[PDB]
Formats: C-alpha cells, structure tokens, sequence
C-alpha cells in the first residue's frame, strides 16, 4: 500500500544526510525496483541514476553475473570470519586487488564502509610510527573542504566543516592546506609537509578529485608534488580511492599513474563504494609489505593490528566484488568507457553558456555543474536557498535521478551510461537548469 | 587447488585481530561452506561453530528463509540510496524494529557495523545537546574494559586498553568507572555521574555483559540504576546490544526489562551482528523522538545529523534482518531456546571442579571460562602463554571451532544450537581443559 510506505518511511527512519522536516513534507522517491541504468520507483516510473545511487553503482540495477555470484555464494556460506580463519572467496578477490593495484601494494586489510577503510589507514600509519620506534607523531596533514567520511577518526583527517565542524571538540588535531584548487596550492602542501614532517603520521588526499567539496579535480601534478615530498620527509601517503577507484575517472584507480609507481605512492590505498559494482557494502584498505612488516612478531609482544569487526571479509560481499572485477577483465571496460567520456564532456560544454552555470569541471564521470546567481561575481546562491535542488526537481521530472551538493549539480553516472542516455542527460540538464527558479 | 589458497591467505590478507607472524606458520581453517550450526574447511572437514562467527550466527549457516530472502532481493534491487530517498525493503525493517523495541524508542538510523552505530550514538548524543543549546557537554562516562569496536569514537568510548590504549592521543577523552563487576561499584557510578552531568554528553554500557572483556556479566540491578541516573541527572544513557540483541542473553534484547521500560531507557539503543542472523553486515541505532526532534527544523538551519555513509538502508541487508525477525516471531524462538539455555548453565557446572578454571560465568548463550595457573590465588596465566588458544586447539581436534580472548575461553552457540550439539560441547570442553597443557 503506497500510502502506507510513504507513511512508515516518515514515521520510523531518520534519513542519512537528511533535514527529516523538509523529507516528511515532501513526495520522495521510494524504490522497489532496477534495471539496467534505471531505478524503478514504487508507482513504476523510471528515473536514469545519474548519480550512480551515490557514487557506487558501475554497471547498473540489473547485472547478472554480480546478482549471480551472491545468490550462488549464499548456496554455500553467507558468512564466516577473518578473525584467525580463512574463507575462500576473501582469499580469492585479495589475490586479484593486489595483482590489479600498483605492485608496491601487496597486502589487503577489509571492511564494510570507505570511511572504515580510512579509520583502518590512520590506525596502521599511527601505529606503524610507534612500532618503528618513532616519537610524537601524532598529527597528520590534509586539505580544507577534503573527505574521507563521517566517523570521528575519518572526520578528523577531513576537512568539511559544514558536516562535521560542530563535532571538534572530539576530533583529534592536525593541519588542513588550503584546498588543491607548480602552483602556489602545491607548494603550499609542500611547505606544510617539510615543515611538520616529523610530527605527522600521515598526509591524506582523495584521488585525485574532491567528491564531496562539488567534484572539484586536484591539479594535474599535484598528487605527484605531494607523494614525492611524502617520499623525500619519510611521511606515510594514504590515497582515498573510496569513489574514485574502479574505472569512475576513466582510469582503473586514479594511483594507476607512472609517475607515482616511480614513488611507489600512496602507501596506503583506501578503496570502496564500486568495489561490489554497487550492490553491497565492501571497502579495502592496500599497504605496502614495509608497514605490514612492522605489525610482525611473537603473540605476546602486541604487536598485531587489534582492529576488525564482525563481517570483515564477509563471503557475500566479496562475492560481489569478485564477480565486478570478472566484468572488468571479461568486457575490457576501462577501453570501452573511453568514447563514452569523450562524448560526456563534448556534451557538458553547452552548459557553460548558460546564466547560471558557475563553472563545470571533473575528471572522467565525476563531473560538477556550479550554480552561480551571478557569472561575473561568482557570487554563490545561499545555502538556505537550495540551488542544486532546485534543477535536481526538473530533472526528475524528465526522469532523471540527480542529487546536488549545495549549489553543486553532481553528475556521476554508470560506466554502463549509453552514448543515448549520455546525450539526454546533457540535453535534459540545459533544459532543467533554464527552467529552475535560479 | 587448497596449497595454493592457503598460500595466497598467508601471502595477500592482513587478517583482523591476529599476529600475521603466528598466523603464517600454523595450519588455519578455511572455511568452504556451512550446514546447519557446522563450519566445512575446504578439506571437508565439520566444525560446531560455537562462538557463532564472532557472536552473529543465530540460526546456523544453511538457513532457508534468510538465503531465499536475500535472492529474491537481489532479483528486485541490491542497493538504492537512503539519501533524500527510501527504499522498500528499509521501510519495512524500520517498522518493525520500532515494534519489537521497547515503546520509547520510535526511530531507526541504519549503519553496516555495530561500530558505526556507537559513533551515530556518540554523534547524536554531542550535538542533541550542541542544539539544545547546553554548553560545554564534550565528556562521556563509560566503564573500564568496555569495548564498542574499533574506530576512533568507539575506541575513545570503549575502555580496552590492550587493544587500543596505543591510540590514546588520537581518542577523545572523558571517565571510566571501575568494571561494573557490587553495589560499591554502582554507587561509583551513579557518583560520577551526578558528579560530572553537565559536563557529559552520554553515559555508555554494554547490554548486560562485557562480551570483549571475557563475558562478564554486569550485576542485575546495575544498569538499571545507572539509567536511573541518567534520567535524574539529564544525561543521555546509550545501550550497546551490538552483541547481545537477538536473544543471545535469553532475552530478546537486554533492554526488554521493565524497569528500564519504564525509566524511558536508554535512550539511544545500538544493534548490529545478529540483526541478519549473521549473513550480511547491518547495524542500527535506535532514539527517543525527543532526540530525534533536536534535529528537525528548514534546511538552511543546518541542524540535520550530517552522517551517513553509501550503503545506508542497503537493500540486500534489510532483507536478511526482514527473514530473521520472521523467523522470532513465527517459530517463538525466545520461548523456545529457554529450556537449551537451562541445559547449557547444567552442562557447565561440572567445568567448575576442574583444577585450571577460575571462573565460569555469562547470561543465557553468552559465556566465558576463565582459565587459571592457580584456583588458590586466581593467578592468569601471562598473555604470551595463549591458554585460550591451547584449549582451542584440543577443541578443534574434537570438531568444534571457539575463539578465546586471552584466557577466557568465549562460548556463544547459535540460538539454533540442538541440546544434543550443547552437550557434546560441555562434555568436549571438560576433556579439552584436561588435555591441554595448563
Ligand atoms: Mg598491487
Ligand atoms: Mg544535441
Ligand atoms: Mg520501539
């Protein structure tokens, strides 16, 4: 009963990222079904997932060989532990993410959640210093307006104020560079790194575009500058490819980049949302043998990492993540996307002659659109004003699923877009962006 | 095919809690599929699984209405988002896991691991009383050996110093009583609670156990008195059920207790592990609307909990918890496990008189047996010495699989655990002390 849905999602769920007022005045999508590039909502209309249902989903709702891999997997075992035991399918797709990631990379620690996987990187740089003999590092460097997730630990090393500024008290404290947006940016960095090189655990950045600041990309050279500073002051570099990794920049992982193999950085690779293709909640986190290598000894030295929850290494959710990079191998996907974001970006280049379009930028399917209330200012649309959401309502009136960030339009569609779907979706956004009240 | 897995385990995963260096040399299981409350190696070999997967089984590893439910999700829809959207399978889960709590708690927010449902806990607790407009509240009280997981909130709210004491300046600090373990220890509490009220955000508690510390048990009374309080002193009180919820003290969760139902606590509930019968990663924390309300207002305000990550609400994890729950009410499963329960404390009694067991103590199907180099003085054996780890060798060789903490051998069987399963279990325990070397 419609209605009744409609009713008990108000009632009894306190919505992720979600003024729950506005929600419950509003008719939201609710979901029953997928196919292929589509949700399907509870009245049957089919919206494109333009997003990608959050950055997550590559080759759409309705991918056999992934639903395939996990019915097939449950047949067996759903779950059984990583904690002193082994399960075959963990122990498989560890094998592959090592052979697929950079070759410095060689050891595979899980988790559920991209913001889990970092909380696990700050751990093992904080606790490789110490082990290592180190003294006093206990800060760690970053950028204003960067993202890693919104547990404390993740919340920390981020630097997005407007989610996470009023929790301060209990983060714990470090150096936040002016936003990567060679340049003055990077030698800012550069300058920060050598000047608290010796009182830092980590340096972390995402791969190579901000997702959360509005997809906003890092300077071409900038995380190499970065990585090799890391290299030259002895400071662990962690790499958050939590949304950028697995094919979304029009590269495998963003780290799949000569010149940071030559500095085999990052030391440590956090990887997670399209890891599954979408369909379940795995992340990993890669590190060279030199930092597992520390964690080594006798049992009743302590040495171990004492970190793991219950489902680490989860059967089911490596069996998804399995039966992606099989697509991945199967259909040379990375290849086969390349006409695809050409033709993305031929179309968004329309967009910048409208009134109200700020700018449009990204890397690959990572695009944004800034809405701006006036192009020679740059003078943005308040925050109360819901900009974003404003185009977000006239897109999903021509069936289309987009959510904004702010004055952001965030465009971070499947692998498996069609050049059809590519070409209405730029055409839908011009026609959107005119008739929203901006 | 096997020499190769366990080579490729050993060589790619950095396995949680565990000193790789150990694990490298010894033989492991590697576990291939599951029948009934039986973990099968990739030998072949049948293993009782007697911790449940790290105290989530509830129903064995072959249940039918769980696997079936998690395919035929999988057929609609794996994954859609819960930002700004709903999605079937969550509105249904949320429903009734509001009616099969106590009746104050009316709202669900949904995490992956019970981790992450201590820092939403943690993180609405501090900024319900940031918009409710007190100052200064930035403290928690928690109990010494308490244990919430492994990221940075959790661990600055747990009390496990072996585990993550190393991580101290990175933690957020506030004041541990002495373990609850007897009215001496709760009038400490109840001091400290009335002693720093203005200057806390929450006073945390596991749900009638300490599982990590070694299954002790709180007093009966304590955490009623602690609640208590909480309400007289205006402090948030947080439960932790991660791992007791789901009928593992013989209740259906700890919380379901008169006298805390009729102090309107706790306030905020934490739930996790056995809420999918241990098949897929889900976690909730449940609120008061009164916690819940704080958050509400227009969008531009930005009093919204800016906190969720991807896999919020996933699709394929509620339906498993949909499956479990059925299962509760359709088979009486409370009801039911009460005569196993009293068999098992039986069967127990026995261990008792052996020379190596300092103590045998728990609630229902959650249980330690503490093991000592001296009944007279009580004296532990040094962590290097593993003893856990000696009788869970023994234990193995007679086809049951348990994970000790130290030297507390931990027995937590799935509720699915047959009497015949439980005697034979007692009965191998007593003759596995004997055997090993102690
Ligand atoms: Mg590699
Ligand atoms: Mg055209
Ligand atoms: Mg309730």
């Amino acid at each position: 009963d419609k209605n009744l849905l409609e009713k008990w999602d108000k009632e009894y769920i306190w919505h992720p990222y979600t003024q729950m007022k506005e929600y419950r005045e509003s008719k939201n999508l609710i979901i029953e079904r997928g196919e292929g590039n589509y949700l399907i909502d509870i009245y049957g209309n089919k919206y494109l997932d333009a997003v990608s249902s959050i950055w997550c989903n590559l080759f759409g709702h309705s991918r056999k060989e992934i639903i395939e891999a996990i019915k097939n997997q449950a047949d067996k075992i759903c779950h059984s532990t990583l904690l002193g035991c082994g399960n075959v399918p963990s122990i498989l797709l560890a094998k592959k993410l090592v052979d697929i990631t950079p070759k410095h990379l060689t050891k595979v620690f899980y988790s559920e959640d991209g913001a889990e996987a970092v909380e696990i990187a700050i751990k093992m740089a904080y606790q490789y210093y110490v082990l290592r003999g180190d003294k006093g590092r206990t800060k760690f460097i970053s950028v204003k307006e960067g993202y890693h997730g919104d547990t404390v630990g993740a919340m920390s090393v981020g630097g997005s104020e407007l989610f996470h500024g009023v929790f301060k008290p209990l983060l714990f404290k470090g150096y936040h560079a002016n936003p990567p947006y060679e340049m003055e940016c990077l030698n800012e960095m550069i300058s920060l790194i050598e000047k608290h090189a010796e009182e830092v655990f980590c340096v972390i950045l995402e791969g190579g575009i901000m997702g959360s600041a509005g997809m906003i990309p890092y300077p071409d050279g900038y995380i190499e500058g970065v990585a090799k500073a890391c290299k030259e002051n002895d400071v662990i570099f962690i790499l958050d490819e939590v949304a950028t990794g697995f094919g979304r920049t029009g590269k495998m992982f963003f780290c799949d980049n000569e010149e940071l193999k030559k500095l085999e950085k990052p030391d440590i690779l956090c990887l997670g949302k399209g890891l599954t293709g979408g369909y379940l909640p795995l992340a990993a986190t890669l590190t060279t043998d030199e930092i597992y290598n520390q964690f080594l000894g006798e049992f009743g030295e302590s040495k171990q990492l004492y970190h793991g929850h219950t489902y680490t290494g989860n059967q089911l959710l490596c069996s998804a993540a399995l039966a992606t990079l099989e697509i991945f191998e199967k259909e040379n996907v990375i290849e086969n996307i390349q006409p695809k974001i050409k033709l993305f970006h031929k179309e968004l280049r329309k967009l910048k002659e409208l009134e109200h379009v700020g700018d449009v930028r990204g890397r690959g399917f990572m695009v944004g659109i800034e809405l701006v209330k006036d192009k020679e200012t740059k003078e943005p649309y308040p925050y109360g004003y819901k900009a974003g959401y404003r185009v977000a309502e006239k897109l999903l009136e021509k069936g289309i699923y987009m959510r904004p960030i702010g004055n952001v339009i965030i465009l971070v569609p499947p692998l498996s877009i069609t050049e059809k779907e590519i070409i209405y979706l730029c055409d839908a956004l011009y026609e959107a962006i005119k008739e929203a009240d901006l």
